[PDB]
């Protein structure tokens, strides 16, 4: 379900963020390529990267532009932690490219793992952000699942 989050636990979700909010597109390559290099079938989701050496692609401006796309979501998500509307609104508008494309919860899971992954997180800040994550899932899998319009 979605559970909303405390006053301490917002703050320290925005403090999570910050570094990354402080180079999102940079960090986004790299996480991109970090998922795709852990999790090779998924490369192949992607029409624009399918076919290639992952290495090939990496440099590519397609591959930034999806890498980019994921980030900036996520950053929107951060900038609406105090607004559950705002939040929900968000995923939202970008589920629907996700429905019924053939992608796993097991895809989906993984990535959230590589990003988590990738901030080094205390067990204190770490908790807001799971908070927050959880939320996410749950209103992306809801709208997955065709129960979106509550959110959008
Ligand atoms: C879970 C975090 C995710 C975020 C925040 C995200 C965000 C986005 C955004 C913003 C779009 C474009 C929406 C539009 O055109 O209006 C999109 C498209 C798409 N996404 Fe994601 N996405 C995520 C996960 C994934 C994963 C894990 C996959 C595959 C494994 C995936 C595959 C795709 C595909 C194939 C497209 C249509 C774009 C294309 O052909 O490249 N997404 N996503």
């Amino acid at each position: 379900a979605f559970v909303g989050l405390s006053d301490s636990e917002e703050k320290l979700v925005r403090d999570a963020w910050a570094p990354i909010h402080g180079d999102l597109q940079g960090t986004a390559n790299t996480v991109f390529y970090n998922y795709l290099k852990k999790y090779p079938s998924n490369q192949d989701k992607f029409e624009t990267l399918k076919g290639h050496p992952l290495d090939e692609v990496k440099d590519t401006a397609n591959f930034k532009l999806i890498a980019g796309r994921i980030f900036t979501i996520f950053d929107n998500c951060v900038k609406n932690v105090g607004n559950d509307k705002g939040f929900q609104k968000v995923i939202a508008d970008m589920s629907g490219p996700h429905v019924a494309r053939p992608i796993t919860h097991g895809s989906y899971n993984d990535l959230r793992g590589v990003i988590y992954d990738s901030m080094h997180l205390d067990s204190t800040h770490g908790a807001a952000w799971n908070k927050m994550m959880d939320n996410f899932f749950y209103v992306f899998y809801e709208c997955l699942d065709g129960r979106c319009s509550q959110f959008s």
